[PDB]
């Protein structure tokens, strides 16, 4: 598991690392835990880099790199807790990281 | 603050800006002069071709958007382009200022 | 041992050269070296694909590329902080092995 | 005859500039001064090509025909290295001279 | 208005700015002042880099960078003049800019 | 004709430049040279599919790689040893012809 904090307010960047070769071809997902899904990647995976918006929440995705970035617009209170960043195959969804978010004041 | 260049007269100088790539995502930049920022360059009017070098005259621009870097060439360095300038990122009829940079040229 | 020192909030790029013949076929990787024979920290490393090594890779902020036919590894350190002090490694991958192409000291000014 | 300084045991970038209408068209080298100018590396024999790097031994070259700046970089510079070189800009069977330049090898 | 001067016997480089991305596909045009054409860009649009001749003046545009340049190789007095540049679309002619070309000895 | 001296027991590099435009498309050889202008026995040539020029090619322990853009091809000698020692040629293969690159005396040192 992995902590992140931000203050009050501000964006927070959650940075999540995969194996770029492992991971080819796959959408991935932000989800809350359950594990409420938040947002996804593009269905069209060679537009992964597109931003993508559920409310105040942005996925985006450097596949050749390897790094998907989830930034948290307006950091809330309520948004601290335990969230997941996975990689969509078919129905199932393997984890990359656990994560913890704290907010600050 | 203001970012310090240093380059030798009659050289090649490389002018670089960070910049913070979700802040910033979807937006042209420029690199302007000031006497008012009067502009010099911009970047590709594509945003997904920001890595396509763009000059004006002796000044070149690239954006590396996913790494968040700016990258200006002032070719052929001379002592009258020493002085203030500002690397900007556009959106709407707006310039935000994301970095001031001064020049200064040696022997 | 090479030293590279650049100014803090400027991009500071290093360069390993390396034999051509000998490394040909590797992927390489700069990592942070914190002890003689210390832990030695992967920070990034060149395209899994190696006739793709030309392309330029990101981890947090910093960019490889690696120039197979020059025998040229190429490192950016953007937005040079002093928190980015102390000794790396160039290295070379083959199997699970890492070999040493060039020790290097980046200072701060 | 400008002067390059580099570090040894790093490549080295030799900057050149030169007048882009002028020399349309023109194929560009590096040479070693001895004495006779003697060919180290030159750009793509396809003029449209002049972005492409181009190696010879541990040095390259690579040419930007819209901006007018060629670039040489000696990898590895080493002690040896310092002496006298010259960009040229080749036509037919003559070469003009660009730059006349001095690396010097530090340490 | 812009002014352009340059030393008898020798070449002057005029340059003209123009929108590259509004000016996208057509062709550029360099006339002396009605409005007499002396030339233009390549027909092929995808070649506008290449230097055209009208006898010893040149023309060359850079469609990435939107700059058009005219060269007037070795200037002569009877040069002097009011130019336009040009951007021919379909039938008509925009003016770019209007240059003012002036000699000394 | 140049030499290239190597140690005995370590890797001899032999490069050989060439006018890449000229030679453009031809696969190239090296080969042992024992007679005046007679047998060239060959030894190993640059990949069959000349795109695929940079692959490095094996016969024993001698490499070959070529540079089609710079004009560069590099033999490689691994474990140099006596029995490597001689006249050889680097080759522009073209139909059933050859066009000598370069003539390298190699020799070995202990
Ligand atoms: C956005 O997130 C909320 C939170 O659970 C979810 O209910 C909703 O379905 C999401 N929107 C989309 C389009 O998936
Ligand atoms: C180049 O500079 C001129 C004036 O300095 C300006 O009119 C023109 O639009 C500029 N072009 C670009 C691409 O910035
Ligand atoms: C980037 O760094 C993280 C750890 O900081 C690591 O998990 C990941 O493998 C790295 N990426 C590459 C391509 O080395
Ligand atoms: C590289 O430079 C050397 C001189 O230092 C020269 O002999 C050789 O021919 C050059 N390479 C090419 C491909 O011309
Ligand atoms: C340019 O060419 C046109 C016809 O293409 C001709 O009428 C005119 O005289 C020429 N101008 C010059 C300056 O040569
Ligand atoms: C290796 O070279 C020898 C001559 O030295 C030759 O007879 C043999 O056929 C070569 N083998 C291959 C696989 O090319």
């Amino acid at each position: 598991t992995t902590v992140f904090q931000g203050v009050a307010g501000q964006s927070l960047q959650v940075s999540c690392p995969y194996d770029s070769m492992k991971h080819w071809g796959r959408r991935k997902a932000w989800c809350r835990q359950p594990c409420q899904r938040v947002v996804s990647t593009h269905n069209l995976w060679l537009l992964s880099f597109l931003r993508r918006w559920n409310g105040s929440t942005a996925i985006t995705d450097d596949t050749l790199g390897g790094t998907l970035t989830i930034t948290l617009r307006n950091l809330q209170p309520h948004d601290a807790g335990l969230y997941q960043c996975q990689s969509l195959h078919g129905s199932e969804a393997d984890t990359l990281r656990k994560v913890l978010v704290e907010v600050l004041a």
